[PDB]
């Protein structure tokens, strides 16, 4: 029998896949296009989900095949330099496209040995005490124990398993193009740099073979949400440059709205819903892909547990209580980076004032750690401040604490030389070393690198336990 | 003969006034109204006005008739505290009523022997090479050197100028109401609570005579821009708190828009242009009646150089060229707190997001020190961080530097020992005190409390001397 159906295989699903792979879940990714997305929209890592990809030990092949920046503007636009003192051992960004992100996980799933199911289209699901079935458009079906729903920001599973999806409609929306161009690249770099004056949701990338993606407003709001025509590209690049540079030859067109909208519940039953197909918001400061990645990487041991029968009872109930608050805030943060561009008068006095405060160096830093998840924290309800939070990368006595989590099991990190895991150490690596970098006595760590607990009392590290990581054995 | 004709017995003709009284410059204002208004909108002075009335030895009688406040709320109604380290010795907000502050600056100038003249409107006016004729619409004409619009923000002075108030128009308009209510207080209060949740345009304040002061949003634009009824105010406070109070026997009604405007040229000729009458915005921040007496700081010693012949030929278009750039950045300001207050989505999402950074101590530091002028630098085209700025109170070996400057002339505050203000000693008075608290060898303050320079070389102090003091006698 299967034990997790994953619905979708773009980076949400994929890592979700190789995170139950790391526990030897039976794994199934239903994907329904044939051939991978060759578009990218997603153009890059931000430092938590690089932390993530370091603790998995896939980093290595991320940065073979990306590459590093330290540069401002992530957020709204709002030029600066990098933060100086951003707490994260990995403090940059990681250019790279998400086809690439996208390879590079799934070759990374399928070595873990998930099965990857390309033209399997989930047209239909069914649940019950025991498990859930799910009904492929060419009439065939199959059971698993659960199904989580990865199926991007018009998932088929949220819409069958109706849950609501409130949140703010698109108001303002966005075209983008990959075009051949008519005018020489300095030419077109000179007028970006004065449309980008005023107008920051405008630009032009080149892809390095002689096509540029092309940022520009649309002209209102579109009935069909289809696609944009070259004809309606041109007659956005006339009204917001003064000129369409020649585009022609289109390799891709598309459009893309600033709605933001958040699962009302996150699991049902069996079925769960992780990526886009919990959130969808506008791409100011490149989050959604990072976001999805983090869904996932706090699924995953989760539903692990649940199927190697030790998880607590309201495990599994701590994926929606920990990642829906954490989705809210991403949404409401890209709100304020989309009014952070507006053209109105009263946005764009908004706007020199935040340019005025991002020059203190907390102001940058804490933008930044926005938009870079680096200081998300759980309500895991203790006093201590690195509870819920998770736990940046630290020099060991040899090596480094993410290279101790390749496992995916969780980690007691004891400078105190007297704690003990006994009962728990087929769940709990302990890492005894008082030489450890990090100013604590001792840190329970859970799989996905988030602060359980903080002391040096064995009786207390015993309660705390069986929260995170089911009953003694 | 009249020296100076001043329009407009607000609180920045009657500053105006008692500046120019100081050098004995023979002062009349025209004020249109035959007794004072009896409704006031300033709620108080912010640090640099406060500071400006102590160099004129006017704190005292400030104090006795108001209340110091030292509570966050101040940028948009960011509730913080006050910041702990603004770089002023006049750290709070004065609360007194705008009503009082006319008085106390009335009493002022009369003492000082400035003519001030109730129920004389100027109607028109005409200038030439040698002095400005204000025509009164009671058929009478006044002939002085110059004339300064002190008239209001629909100065007719401004007007009969011909100079342009480009800007933004009013968008969003406001009432204002001091009613008796039928509701007791604290009802009112916990009403009033709940809509500041959200809209903060919104409030009650008692006169302490069992009137309250309301503000309440509009509905929409008037047409007429006319006073509203209690009619109009009652579907205003039923739309925005879903009640009326019960609200009776209006004593004042009024409504604001949000418009900002700012006039194209301060000086044209030998008339000028001061406060409202030079420039509109919200009353957000509380920075109008402010930014008028500082205007009126700058000018009247400039106009007092001009009368008194010594001025250097550029001083007087220093006064706009030094204040319009001030008077926008308040505009920019307000628009911004109109923003932060407005109910759409983005802004509320941008607002959530200076409440985390006004948690910074140098972000609610830099608001304030915005709000309250206390960090304006004019371009004085020096490298030294101080020229340009005002300097604060300091105390002197006996006493303080504010104490000393109530003659209203220059001062070079002198560490070193060694310099010489001799050849304009008439026009500048040297402070030679090495126990001054302050980390410069020397600076030179011109009459306004505004650093020119910095040094310890006497030639070097003899170069720059003429630029605000004219030649040498
Ligand atoms: C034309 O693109 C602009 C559109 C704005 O408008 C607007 C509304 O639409 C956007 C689109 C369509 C995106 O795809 C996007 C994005 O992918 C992204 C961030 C993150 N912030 C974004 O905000 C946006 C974004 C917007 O905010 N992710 C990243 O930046 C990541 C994860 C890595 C990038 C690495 C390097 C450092 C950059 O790529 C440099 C070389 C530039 O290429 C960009 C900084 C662009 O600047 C210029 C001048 O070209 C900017 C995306
Ligand atoms: C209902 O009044 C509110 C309207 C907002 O809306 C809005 C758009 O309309 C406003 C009107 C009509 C004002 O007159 C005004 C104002 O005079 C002022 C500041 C400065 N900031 C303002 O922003 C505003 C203002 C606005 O921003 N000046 C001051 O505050 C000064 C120089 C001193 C005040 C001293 C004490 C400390 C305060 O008076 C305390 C006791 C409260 O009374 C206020 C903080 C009010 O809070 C409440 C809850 O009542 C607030 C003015
Ligand atoms: C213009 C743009 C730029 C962006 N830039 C960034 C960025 O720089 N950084 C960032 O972090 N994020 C970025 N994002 C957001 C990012 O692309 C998405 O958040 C990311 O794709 C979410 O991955 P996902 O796996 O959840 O969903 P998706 O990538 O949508 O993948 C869902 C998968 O489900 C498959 N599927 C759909 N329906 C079914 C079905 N019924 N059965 C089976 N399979 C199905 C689809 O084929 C697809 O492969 C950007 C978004 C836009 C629009
Ligand atoms: C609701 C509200 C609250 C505010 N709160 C604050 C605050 O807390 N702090 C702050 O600093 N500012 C505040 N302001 C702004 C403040 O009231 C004004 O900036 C201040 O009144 C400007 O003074 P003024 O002397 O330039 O003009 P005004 O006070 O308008 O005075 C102009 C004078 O000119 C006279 N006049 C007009 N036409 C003629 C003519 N033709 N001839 C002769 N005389 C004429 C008028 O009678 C009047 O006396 C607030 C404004 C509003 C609307």
């Amino acid at each position: 029998m299967i034990d997790v159906i994953i619905a979708g295989g773009g980076p949400t699903g994929l890592m979700l896949a190789g995170e139950l792979r790391l526990h030897g879940v039976r794994t199934v990714v239903l994907e329904k296009e044939p051939t991978p997305n060759q578009h990218s929209r997603s153009r890059g890592l931000h430092a938590r989900s690089i932390e993530v990809m370091d603790q998995r030990g896939l980093l290595e092949r991320f940065l073979a095949h990306g590459e590093q920046f330290r540069v401002g503007g992530f957020f709204a636009g709002l030029a600066a330099e990098w933060p100086a003192d951003l707490d994260t051992a990995h403090s940059y960004v990681l250019a790279i496209p998400q086809v690439v992100t996208e390879r590079l996980l799934t070759e990374h799933a399928t070595e873990l040995g998930a099965e990857i199911r390309r033209g399997c289209e989930v047209a239909g699901l069914d649940q019950d005490a025991d498990g859930v079935t799910a009904e492929l458009a060419d009439g065939t079906r199959l059971r698993a124990r659960y199904l989580v729903g990865c199926d991007g920001g018009r998932s088929t599973v949220r819409r069958l398993l109706g849950v609501d999806f409130p949140g703010e409609p698109t108001r303002v929306e966005t075209l983008l193009a990959d075009v051949r161009i008519d005018v020489p690249v300095e030419t077109l770099t000179a007028v970006v740099a004065e449309v980008r004056k005023t107008q920051l949701r405008f630009g032009a990338v080149p892809a390095g073979d002689g096509f540029f993606r092309l940022i520009v407003p649309a002209q209102g709001l579109s009935a069909d949400r289809a696609a944009p025509t070259l004809d309606e590209l041109k007659r956005c690049l006339h009204a917001t440059a003064g000129t369409d540079f020649g585009v022609h030859s289109p390799r891709w067109l598309s459009r893309f709205g600033d709605a933001t909208r958040l699962a009302e519940r996150y699991r049902t039953g069996r079925v769960l819903l992780a990526g886009d197909a919990a959130h969808i918001h506008p791409p100011t400061g490149g989050q959604g892909l990072n976001l999805g990645i983090q869904d996932a990487f706090n699924l995953g041991w989760k539903l692990a547990a649940a199927i190697g029968g030790w998880a607590p009872p309201d495990l599994l109930d701590s994926y929606h209580d920990e990642r829906h608050p954490v989705a809210a805030e991403v949404l409401d943060n890209t709100r304020a980076q989309m009014t952070l561009l507006s053209l109105d008068p009263g946005p764009r006095a908004v706007r020199r004032l935040m340019a005025e405060l991002v020059e203190f160096p907390d102001v940058n830093r804490h933008l930044i750690e926005k938009i870079t998840a680096i200081a998300v924290r759980y309500d895991l309800g203790d006093g201590h401040d690195l509870v819920g939070r998770r736990l940046r990368d630290i020099p060991l006595t040899e090596g480094r604490l993410y290279e101790r989590m390749r496992g995916g099991r969780g980690l007691l990190l004891d400078r105190t030389g007297r704690l003990s895991v006994s009962g728990w150490s087929d769940r709990v690596d302990h890492l005894a070393d008082p030489g450890a970098a990090l100013d604590v006595p001792a840190a329970l760590l859970r799989p996905d690198g988030h602060v359980a607990w903080v002391g040096e009392d064995q009786d207390d590290l015993l309660a705390h336990l069986p929260r995170w990581f089911g009953a003694a054995t």
